[PDB]
């Protein structure tokens, strides 16, 4: 898997004490970034050719909480990829221990249209 | 429906200029508070007796984007209701048209345990 | 004073227990929009006009905290209007108590460049 | 100063295109997060002796923006250190260049009273 590690951060809780169920997929959104930097493919660079990559559906199942200051990973794996979408998995882990389990699809946009995934883009993806 | 009418704060939009795929969890969440809150039992009288409504899973699919200052209404259902669990519906609409869809599925907590839900809160909930 | 009423969200909430100091400046941010509103000129119109209000500073002075479902009110006064600028001030009450008070100053843009504040946002203002 | 480098996530943007304001005070609080945990003595530690470091004023100059993937540091300052308070100072800096100055100041407190600033707390601030 592509790995991301992540500390929490004081403000990512709420007053139960665990953070917000919202900020995972703010997690998951800075892992799909960092496996695009890494690969050298940012997605700033893709929205400077005028490309948007946008989100169909987001999906997360909660098994244990995450507190403040704990260290987590989330591991990232390329589901689907098709003409014109593609599908991430993610599992947040703690310690020994996956404490969340989620999915995100996406598509993209250019002038306002859907259009089918560039070449380059597969590449990185792939 | 329960109706939850809102409109699209500035901070919650992101650089593509739609409201950030995030918020839309913590609009579901003012959502269901309000629901309690119209009902005469609100979430902070559960934190009181010591009760917690945890989360377990979250889903949401996204058909058109909010744009900052657009008035929208999330529309509430009672999906399914157990000894332990509930399971809300929502529909976010803007104008004629559905925006977005998700649901929420949440159990309940006394004492580091997991309780079956209060004759009191299923009262409210039904 | 122009008075803006909000219940405190709980995602708004950190594991502190209380509004994290952060969120008070959306607060603001929300009070600015009502207030333009009120008047009939808002934001978003001045947005379709190729403005942008631009902020230059803010500063927020925190006396008593704000709790989750907290129901509490902003008074925003106008400080300060010049050629170029705006200040306003806010005080946060919570029953009767002054809970937080801040400041923020702005300017307003025009493809890239400052521009003197339009005679029709002016009289918004005053 | 102590050096905290990061990057702008997408999420952290609004529709202007640019960091919401907001987000800065979440900056800092990760910078001074950082330079607890540099010393060996992070808050979460200080939490687990029932201490709380609780904000009193925050105030931020904004000089020029921050956009989506921007790196950039907060150059951190102990600016004031007393019995009971102490005060932090930051500047951002993006490349070269000053983009934002600001100050924050802040107190401590046990058993929902404020106490002196523990000994060993004074000796990783100074």
């Amino acid at each position: 898997p592509f790995i991301y590690r992540r500390r929490v951060q004081f403000y990512e809780t709420d007053a139960q004490g665990i953070v917000h169920h919202s900020n995972y997929f703010r997690y998951f959104e800075e892992a799909r970034g960092e496996f695009l930097r890494s690969k050298g493919f940012p997605y700033s660079k893709m929205r400077d050719m005028g490309l948007e990559v946008v989100l169909l559906n987001a999906y997360c199942e909660y098994k244990k909480p995450l507190f403040y200051d704990d260290v987590f990973e989330v591991h990232l794996n390329l589901e689907e990829l098709s003409r014109f979408t593609f599908t991430f998995s993610y599992i947040v882990f703690k310690e020994d221990i996956a404490v969340a389990k989620a999915n995100t699809k996406h598509c993209m946009v250019k002038n306002g249209k859907i259009v089918s995934i560039p070449k380059e883009v597969l590449e990185v993806l792939k």
